[PDB]
């Protein structure tokens, strides 16, 4: 089958995410800030019974410390969806996501859909070499939006296989996706 849709932490206990510095988006949920998503389930004696590493951009369910009941979904990611999610509310400004250099413009409706696709490092072409495929996120006013905490604009360089629909001129909430990365892996026979 090879889904691994969600983590059903098999027993009751706390959840302490170590080596991760994420933030709480406006959906009241928890963002995925890096690839160090250490999902550590505990017991009543303080014993790490389960440990996980969730895809950076797999929607988080609960927070930290709250004793989770067993078999519960602790984070969220569709089978072939390891998406790169936004952290705040922001625009879609074409800089290094320039149509024509890195993609094929298939424009859609007022919602701003498409069938454009962004790929990882190796799978790139030779056209947009000065284009590091990205998405420059800016607020409603226009200035480059900021992830809460620092001074660097929110810049999510949406990695491989990720299909992007939001076209120039779409402002989203804090917790919506920029692009969604498939993960089929049907068979799981790839390890010597």
């Amino acid at each position: 089958a090879a889904a691994e849709s969600s983590i059903q932490v098999k027993n009751k206990g706390s959840i302490k995410l170590s080596n991760v510095k994420s933030v709480v988006n406006s959906s009241g949920k928890l963002v995925i800030t890096s690839r160090n998503t250490e999902l550590k389930l505990i017991d009543e004696f303080g014993r790490t019974k389960e440990s996980y590493k969730v895809p950076y951009g797999a929607v988080l369910a609960k927070g930290d410390g709250e004793q989770v009941a067993g078999g519960e979904t602790v984070a969220n990611w569709d089978p072939h969806t390891m998406p790169v999610i936004t952290e705040v509310s922001g625009f879609v400004r074409f800089t290094d996501m320039i149509d024509g250099q890195t993609i094929t413009r298939q424009t859609d409706e007022l919602t701003g859909l498409s069938s454009l696709v962004v790929l990882d490092s190796a799978e790139r072409t030779a056209g947009g070499k000065d284009l590091r495929p990205a998405l420059k996120i800016v607020d409603a006013q226009g200035n480059d939006v900021l992830i809460p905490g620092t001074d660097m604009p929110a810049q999510y360089f949406l990695p491989g296989k990720a299909i992007v629909q939001l076209e120039d001129g779409v402002q989203i909430s804090s917790g919506d996706t920029l692009a969604r990365i498939p993960q089929e892996s049907g068979g799981t026979k790839d390890i010597t």
